[PDB]
C-alpha cells in the first residue's frame, strides 16, 4: 500500500530507493537523480487525498528558498495518482541525535548552537506569513555534505497555517481552533484548542531546550492530550530553568507576554542564547556533541 515501489521512476529523473518516512497524509521516498547523480528527498500525496496539503507545503518552501536552515526545491508535480516535491535531502534528526548521546542530553553549547539556528528558522517562516505548528526536534535535521554538516534544517510543513491575508494582515483568530500537533512541545494556548500564534512556536522551541540541556520535560511519561495540558497549566516554569543559564528568564518572561496578535521580540531571544555562550566562552566553531572532536 505504499504510494510509489522501489525503482519506479518519477518525470523519467527520479528513481525511488527507499521509504525514509510516512503517515496520513502522504510518504518520504529517498531517490536518486539520474541527471545531477545525487541522491534527493521525494515527498508524495496520493491525487485521491481528501485533505490536500502538499500545494501548501510547496508554496512555503518556495517562499523560503534563499533563506539558511531551508532545504532547496528541485522540482514538484501533479498526476493522476499523485502530487510530488523533490528537494534536497538532509541526514540525522536532533530526536535521534539526543537519544544517542549517553545520558539523552546535549552539552549547553550544543543546545545553545542548536537554539540560534531553530530560532533563525522559526523566524523565517514567520517572515513569509506561515505558522509552522510542530515545532520538535524529529522536524529538524542535521545536513550531510562538508558545506553542510554543521547546519540545522526546518523539516515538514504539514501542519503549518497562514496567519495573514492576501494584502498582509493578521488574520482573525478562531473562537476554536483543534489543536492536532505534537503533545510534549505544545503550548498551553494550543493545549486549550485556541487558535495557535508566532508565539506558540517559540514555546515549542523552549520546551525543546529545556528537554537538550536536562534530558526530560516533567510530563514525558504521560501520552495523553488533556492531562499533559493540566500539569503544563499549573507547572512553576521557572522550576524548568534552575540548571539552565539565568539568561533563560527573559525568554519565559518574554513568550509568557505575548498573545496571538503581537509580533515575538526574536532579538531578545537570540541575545539569550548568544549572551547565554559569551558568558560561558561559547564558541561558534566548537564540535557538536556527536562529532569525533
Ligand atoms: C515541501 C515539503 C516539506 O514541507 C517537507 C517535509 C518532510 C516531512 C516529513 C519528513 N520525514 C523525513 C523527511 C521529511 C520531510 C526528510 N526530508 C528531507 N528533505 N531530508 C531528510 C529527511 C529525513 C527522513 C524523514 C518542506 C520542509
Amino acid at each position: 500500500a505504499d504510494i510509489l515501489p522501489a525503482n519506479y521512476v518519477v518525470k523519467d529523473r527520479w528513481k525511488v530507493l527507499k521509504k525514509i518516512g510516512g503517515g496520513g497524509f502522504g510518504e518520504i521516498y529517498e531517490a536518486m537523480d539520474l541527471l545531477t547523480r545525487e541522491n534527493v528527498a521525494l515527498k508524495v500525496e496520493s491525487a485521491q487525498q481528501p485533505k490536500q496539503v502538499l500545494k501548501m507545503e510547496v508554496a512555503v518552501l518556495k517562499k523560503l528558498q534563499g533563506k539558511d536552515h531551508v532545504c532547496r526545491f528541485i522540482g514538484c508535480g501533479r498526476n493522476e495518482k499523485f502530487n510530488y516535491v523533490v528537494m534536497q535531502l538532509q541526514g540525522r534528526n536532533l530526536a535521534d541525535l539526543r537519544r544517542s548521546q549517553p545520558r539523552g542530553t546535549f552539552t549547553l553549547s550544543t543546545t545553545l548552537r542548536l537554539g540560534k539556528q531553530i530560532l533563525e528558522s522559526i523566524e523565517a517562516i514567520h517572515s513569509v506569513g506561515f505558522l509552522h505548528r510542530d515545532i520538535k526536534p524529529s522536524n529538524f535535521a542535521m545536513g550531510r555534505l562538508p558545506s553542510t554538516y554543521r547546519k540545522c534544517y526546518m523539516l515538514d510543513f504539514g501542519l503549518a497555517r497562514q496567519y495573514t491575508n492576501t494584502t498582509g494582515d493578521v488574520r482573525p483568530p478562531r473562537n476554536v481552533a483543534g489543536f492536532r500537533g505534537t503533545v510534549r512541545y505544545a503550548s498551553v494556548n494550543a493545549h486549550k484548542n485556541r487558535e495557535m500564534g508566532r508565539h506558540d512556536d517559540l514555546w515549542s522551541l523552549f520546551y525543546m531546550l529545556v528537554e537538550f540541556a536536562v534530558g526530560q520535560l516533567p510530563w514525558r511519561k504521560i501520552k495523553d492530550k488533556e492531562q499533559v495540558g493540566m500539569i503544563k497549566e499549573k507547572y512553576e516554569h521557572r522550576m524548568l530553568l534552575k540548571h539552565m543559564p539565568s539568561e533563560f528568564h527573559l525568554f519565559l518572561d518574554h513568550i509568557a507576554s505575548l498573545d496571538y496578535f503581537t509580533k515575538p521580540d526574536y532579538q531578545l531571544i537570540m541575545s539569550v542564547f548568544e549572551n547565554s555562550m559569551k558568558e560561558r566562552g561559547i564558541a561558534e566553531n566548537e564540535a557538536f556533541d556527536w562529532e569525533k572532536a
